[PDB]
């Protein structure tokens, strides 16, 4: 609605913060306002299920 | 010895080629002369063994 970045990106856009070191997943629209570095930690959607029981 | 990039990087450094779309693993020294994009294909050293079949 407001098209205002909240969170850590809006602290970088509006000059509140100087840099961000955080678990920040790189999307396109985040790069449209600020600059990422290279992805140091590649990941994705994993499948968390239970562990086979000791019954 | 010559400190001359051969291959596809030296074609980008010496103006022979315009861009590289290739299986090019990102290192530091390759970024020291040319610019990569984001890693579209993350990978690493895998373990190729035989498929086990009825020992
Ligand atoms: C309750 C809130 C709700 C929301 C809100 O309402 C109220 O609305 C928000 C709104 O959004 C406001 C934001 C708007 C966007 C603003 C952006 C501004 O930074 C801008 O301008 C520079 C800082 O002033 C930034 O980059 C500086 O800091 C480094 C960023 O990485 C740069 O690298 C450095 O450039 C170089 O400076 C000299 C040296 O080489 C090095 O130190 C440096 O590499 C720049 O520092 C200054 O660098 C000088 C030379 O470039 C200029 O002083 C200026 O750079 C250029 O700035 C141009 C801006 O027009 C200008 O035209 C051009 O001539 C200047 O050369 C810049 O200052 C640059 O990345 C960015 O664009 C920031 O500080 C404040 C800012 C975030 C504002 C903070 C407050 C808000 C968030 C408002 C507030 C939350």
């Amino acid at each position: 609605d407001t098209k205002i970045w909240n969170g850590m990106v809006g602290e970088l856009v509006y000059g509140k913060a100087d840099i961000a070191i955080a678990p920040l997943t790189i999307t396109l629209v985040r790069e449209e306002v600020i600059d990422f570095s290279k992805p140091f930690m590649s990941l994705g959607i994993s499948i968390m299920i239970k562990k086979p029981q000791k019954s």
